[PDB]
C-alpha cells in the first residue's frame, strides 16, 4: 500500500454496483511529495463538472496516497479534476452557503489538474485539464462509442483575416472522396487537438448515418477574441463567408444548398451558430446549438439575452431554419435561457430538434449531442 507496485495497479477510479441504479466510485492521488511528513499538499479536493457541500481527499497517513469514495448514477457521465493545495483554510467551516463557494472555488481551480492515472484526461475550456468519468448505464454517445482512424487527416491551415485583423488555425477534414455537405464548428482547437472529433466522424460516415461531408473547424484564438467574436458579432461571420468558405472551396469543395451546411457551436459557439442562421439563411440552414449562452450578455438571468429581446421586437426571424437545440438540465440556468429561446420560437417548432439531455456543462456530455445533432440534421439527405 502505496508502495510502487501498488501503484502501478492503480489506473483511475474505480467502481462496482451498489443498487441496479447506483454506483460506488473511489478515487487515488498520489502525493509526488511523499508523505504528511515532507508534503506541501494539506487538501485534494475533487471537482466533478454537474456534482460539487466540499469535500477533500483523505491521506493514509504514512503514504503519498490521498483517496476518495462517493455515489454517482449508473447512468452518470461527466468530467473531473483534482485541486492538491497547500492550504486548508478554504472549505474548512462545516458548511458554506453559495457565496463562499464560488469564492472558495475561485482560489482553489487555479491549482486544478486532471487525474495523471486517467488515460482519458485532455487540456479543456476554463484552463485547467480534467479527466472522464462514464458510469455503466451511461446514454451512448454516437461514433465515440467506435473510433475508427481516419484515412487521409485534416489539413490544417492559416486564416488570415483582413477584416478581424488576426490569424488562426483553420481545420479541414473531409469524409468522402468524389456536393458534400459542409459543417463549420466554432472552438475548432477543441474538437481537433483536445478531442480529435476525426476518428469519430470517419466512423459515422463509414457506418453511413453521416454522409460524405467537409468539415472546417475554427480556432478561437483565446478567450478574449472568443469572448469578443463568437457572441453576436456580425463581422465574424461577414470574415467566415467572405474569405474563408471561397478559401476552403479550393481546397475541399462543398455544395452551395443551405439546407445542407451546417454551423455548430457550444456555449458561446451556440449563441454563435444561432446567430449565423438567424442572420444569413441563405448560406447556413443547419443550426445545432448546444449548451446556447442565450442570457449573453447579461450576468443573472435578470433580462433575457439580447438576441431573445432581439426575436421578440421581431428584429430577427427564424425563417428558413432547422435547429437542433440542446442543453442540460445539470446546468439549470442554461436549461432556462435554452427553453425559454424555444417558447419565443413557437411559429417554427416544427423544424426544431429540441433536446434535454442527462449532462452538464461539460466537453464530455456535449460531444455526443454533437454527434447526434449532425445526424440529426442531415438525415434528410438518405430520402
Amino acid at each position: 500500500v502505496g508502495s510502487e507496485s501498488w501503484w502501478q495497479s492503480k489506473h483511475g477510479p474505480e467502481w462496482q454496483r451498489l443498487n441496479d441504479e447506483m454506483f460506488e466510485v473511489t478515487f487515488w492521488w498520489r502525493d509526488p511529495q511523499g508523505s504528511e511528513e515532507y508534503s506541501t499538499i494539506k487538501r485534494v479536493w475533487v471537482y466533478i463538472t454537474g456534482v460539487t457541500q466540499p469535500q477533500s481527499m483523505q491521506r493514509i497517513a504514512g503514504t503519498d496516497v490521498w483517496q476518495w469514495t462517493t455515489q454517482l448514477n449508473a447512468n452518470w457521465r461527466g468530467s473531473y479534476c483534482f485541486i492538491p493545495t497547500e492550504r486548508d483554510d478554504i472549505f474548512s467551516a462545516p458548511s458554506p452557503d453559495r457565496l463562499e463557494l464560488r469564492e472558495g472555488w475561485r482560489k482553489l481551480l487555479p491549482q486544478a489538474i486532471a487525474d495523471p492515472l486517467n488515460p482519458q484526461s485532455w487540456k479543456g475550456g476554463l484552463g485547467h485539464a480534467v479527466s472522464a468519468l462514464e458510469m455503466p448505464q451511461a446514454p451512448l454517445q454516437p461514433g465515440w462509442d467506435c473510433p475508427q482512424a481516419p484515412e487521409i487527416p485534416a489539413k490544417e491551415i492559416i486564416w488570415k483575416s483582413e477584416r478581424l485583423k488576426n490569424s488562426r488555425r483553420v481545420w479541414i477534414f473531409t469524409t468522402g472522396d468524389v456536393e458534400r455537405p459542409l459543417a463549420v464548428l466554432l472552438d475548432g482547437e477543441f474538437w481537433a487537438q483536445s478531442m480529435p472529433v476525426w476518428p469519430v466522424l470517419t466512423s459515422l460516415t463509414h457506418r453511413q448515418q453521416l454522409p460524405p461531408a467537409v468539415y472546417v473547424l475554427i480556432d478561437a484564438i483565446d478567450t478574449t477574441h472568443r469572448a469578443h467574436e463568437l457572441p453576436c458579432n456580425a463581422d465574424f461571420w461577414l470574415a467566415v463567408q467572405q474569405e474563408l468558405l471561397p478559401l476552403v472551396k479550393v481546397i475541399a469543395p462543398f455544395s452551395d444548398r443551405a439546407d445542407r451546411t451546417v454551423v455548430a457551436g457550444q456555449s458561446f459557439g451556440g449563441l454563435s451558430a444561432l446567430y449565423a442562421g438567424l442572420h444569413w439563411p441563405e448560406r447556413f440552414g443547419c443550426v445545432l446549438s448546444q449548451s446556447g449562452s442565450y442570457w449573453w450578455p447579461h450576468r443573472g438571468g435578470q433580462q433575457e439575452g439580447v438576441l431573445l429581446e432581439k426575436l421578440k421586437a421581431g428584429e430577427v426571424s427564424a425563417e428558413g431554419l432547422r435547429i437542433v437545440l440542446e442543453a442540460g438540465i445539470r446546468e439549470p440556468m442554461i436549461m432556462r435561457a435554452n427553453q425559454a429561446l424555444y417558447a419565443q420560437l413557437h411559429p417554427i417548432k416544427e423544424s426544431i430538434f429540441w433536446r434535454q439531455v442527462d449532462g452538464g456543462h461539460d466537453a464530455l456530455c456535449w460531444r455526443g449531442g454533437l454527434m447526434q445533432g449532425l445526424i440529426d440534421l442531415w438525415q434528410p439527405l438518405f430520402h
